[PDB]
């Protein structure tokens, strides 16, 4: 049993950083902004194991072989923005219609998740607004830090799990 996920969202809101904390247990910063890579591992969630194959998605300027087929084939996605910039979060937008639109359906598994709440001092997206946002599109809503100690970084990818299962 394998799930395909795809981490998707403007560049560095940190879905590197992100991928790389729920794969390695390490925080990576400054990773390289065009390495698009996806990981495997066998992990268990709520007691059931599974293969989790999650793309770390970069470079949405050409074409992406690897992205292409990820978005046509995967199960779930998480939406990533950065509360420190107001600019992806309203891409938030675009994503979601972009998946639908890909996968020709009204709602499909996905995750807003709000990074780099740690960074206190420079947050310019409340909490209320990404409420708000995955409000209006009926998708859960997450806050996570990819910095150490890492804040729900397993816990959005299980919880994608968790919706998938849950169809
Ligand atoms: N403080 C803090 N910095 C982060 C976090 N996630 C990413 N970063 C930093 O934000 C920048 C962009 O992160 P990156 O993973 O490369 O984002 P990506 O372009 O979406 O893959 C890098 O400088 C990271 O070190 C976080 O949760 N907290
Ligand atoms: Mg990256
Ligand atoms: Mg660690």
């Amino acid at each position: 049993p394998t799930y395909k996920l795809v981490v998707v969202g403007d560049g560095g809101v940190g879905k590197s950083a992100l991928t790389i904390q729920f794969f390695q247990k390490i925080f990576v910063p400054d990773y390289d902004p065009t390495i698009e890579d996806s990981y495997l591992k066998h992990t268990e969630i709520d007691n059931q194991w599974a293969i989790l194959d999650v793309l770390d998605t970069a470079g949405q300027e050409e074409f992406s072989a690897m992205r292409e087929q990820y978005m046509r084939t995967g199960d779930g996605f998480l939406i990533v923005y950065s509360v420190t910039d107001k600019a992806s979060f309203e891409h938030v937008d675009r994503f979601h219609q972009l998946i639908l639109r890909v996968k020709d359906r009204e709602s499909f598994p996905m995750i807003l998740v709000a990074n780099k709440v740690d960074l206190m001092h420079l947050r310019k997206i409340t909490r209320e607004q990404g409420k708000e946002m995955a409000t209006k599109h009926n998708i859960p809503y997450i806050e996570t830090s990819a910095k150490d100690p890492p804040l729900n970084v397993d816990k959005a990818f299980h919880d994608l799990v968790r919706v998938i299962r849950q169809q």
